[PDB]
């Protein structure tokens, strides 16, 4: 539901933080995002549901 290169922000622990979306997958029933966390290395980009993700 979000198209891949889309700057969303994306929670992680307990705070959001200003994201891009690198790619969308759905596998399993389900979705999941992978996504970049903007100030961080690739090292830190992760895959994340759709409940951790906002619209900016």
């Amino acid at each position: 539901h979000f198209e891949e290169g889309e700057r969303v922000l994306a929670k992680h622990s307990d705070c959001f933080y200003e994201a891009k979306v690198l790619k969308v997958e759905f596998k399993d029933n389900e979705w999941k995002y992978f996504v970049h966390y903007i100030g961080w290395n690739k090292s830190w980009d992760e895959w994340i549901r759709l409940d951790c993700l906002l619209k900016h």
